[PDB]
């Protein structure tokens, strides 16, 4: 059920848009709000978790829109454009992508999906 998952987030009203990607980047298992990522943008953001200096460099893009890398490691990648912003977090199996809107606290979004990675790391996803 990865498709309750992206409801769950959307429903929060603190995000959006969220997707499940395989680890990959070569298969969606969930999406919720419409996020519907350009060519070659998950190339971009599931490379950049091994070499963040690859995206610091063209910028990490989604949808289009350019994002200024605010962080970039292992498992978590930020993106931000003035009040909006996107959430990357990389699990055992999974990519999650969030964005959240303008009205939307930073912060809040970011903590609900960081939770969901902990939960499914700590199962095995």
């Amino acid at each position: 059920s990865w498709q309750a998952y992206t409801d769950n987030l959307i429903g929060t009203g603190k995000v959006d848009k969220a997707v499940i990607y395989s680890r990959a980047g070569d298969a969606v298992w969930a999406t919720s709000g419409g996020l519907s990522l350009q060519p070659n943008e998950i190339g971009e953001i599931v490379q950049g978790f091994d070499n963040p200096a690859g995206l610091q460099s063209n910028g990490l893009h989604i949808q289009g829109q350019k994002f200024m890398l605010l962080r970039a490691d292992d498992r978590s990648i930020y993106g931000r454009h003035d009040a909006e912003g996107v959430v990357c977090v990389r699990t055992k199996q999974t990519v999650i992508i969030a964005h959240y809107p303008p009205t939307v606290q930073a912060g809040e979004a970011t903590k609900i999906v960081e939770q969901l990675a902990d939960y499914l790391i700590g199962v095995q996803y």
